[PDB]
């Protein structure tokens, strides 16, 4: 587990639970390709997403879907969603830890980066 | 004025207005003393507070009355307020700008200090 | 001018000056068109970039190319830059501030919207 | 453990380790009174402060010594420390995390209130 993903809520004071996450890898062609997705636990927290062997050097964007996160809450936020874009392994392989904290008009997000 | 407070509400995304802000300075004895007031306006900021002839190097605190802010509005809040303690020093011309993003479980302060 | 950004460094404390943003527009064909640039003043403030003529309905994009700025420091940075993307929606008189806090490894946006 | 703190570092992305955290409890004569302190292991948290017997309700004021951390480091900081207080357990005995970022002009803080 290379990369995870955690969020929180800062109007409730939890975990966001259920927030859809998608991945993509720009392609050589600049393009962003599809390489990963999944959903947010009770917990908070998207563990799984990737594998050592799958996750190679690359420009990588993790898309946080929170504006369908607050609308299932009746909630109308004012982001689409927030994006995270950086460049992963350009040193080794490395742990990622992705990080946000949710609010309707306001999101922060900080990365934690391991060394196995 | 050397020092100005900036709050805003990361709910609404809007300023947050006729909040409470108290200043205190650290006094000999180590207890905190009043040194100004007043509440932030329609744009969310408090200008005048104090003055560069009173505004001595020490320690300072701002307090945000979080909690009245969000019970105005309805909403139930976690902190008691929001503390900010900093310490003025000289080092050539300084204005202290002390800004805070407010949420009813979270909130970020920074400072934004320029000549 | 109804979208203003503003950029702030919270290793420094101190407005980003001379950071990079694009605006972009979301077409029809659900690419994303050029709209507005420009470079942070010494206030850390993008003023006019648009006008309300041009500023109509539809999904926006601000990258911040916070990684040059960073590097521009000396200081080796986590994100290629960030970027906030919302809808712009009419519902009465409208500006729209986007600011962001920035940190080598993290940061922070904030949308104040004011009639 | 019914209060737990988690410490982050946004400048290199990392867990801040060997945060000291100061823990204080209003007295019946409204002065802070010592509760509990301890530091930040090299994950960032503070696990152990309290016991449910002994973590009462009352308004706590939980002091992270940040102006010490960055100094250790070699940098300059603008606070002093980062002061979070609030009312705990008023509804009955909650789970406490909480979280903070820091930068050395800047730090946010976030509570995550969970119920056993
Ligand atoms: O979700 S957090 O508590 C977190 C803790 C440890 C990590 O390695 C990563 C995330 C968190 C994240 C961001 C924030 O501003 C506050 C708490
Ligand atoms: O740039 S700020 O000080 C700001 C203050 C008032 C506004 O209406 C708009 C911006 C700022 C930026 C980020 C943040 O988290 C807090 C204050
Ligand atoms: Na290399
Ligand atoms: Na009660």
């Amino acid at each position: 587990c290379p990369l995870m993903v955690k969020v929180l809520d800062a109007v409730r004071g939890s975990p966001a639970i259920n927030v859809a996450v998608h991945v993509f890898r720009k392609a050589a062609d600049d393009t962003w390709e599809p390489f990963a997705s999944g959903k947010t636990s009770e917990s908070g927290e998207l563990h799984g997403l990737t594998t050592e062997e799958e996750f190679v050097e690359g420009i990588y964007k993790v898309e946080i879907d929170t504006k369908s996160y607050w609308k299932a809450l009746g909630i109308s936020p004012f982001h689409e969603h927030a994006e995270v874009v950086f460049t992963a392994n350009d040193s080794g392989p490395r742990r990622y830890t992705i990080a946000a904290l949710l609010s309707p008009y306001s999101y922060s997000t900080t990365a934690v980066v391991t060394n196995p």
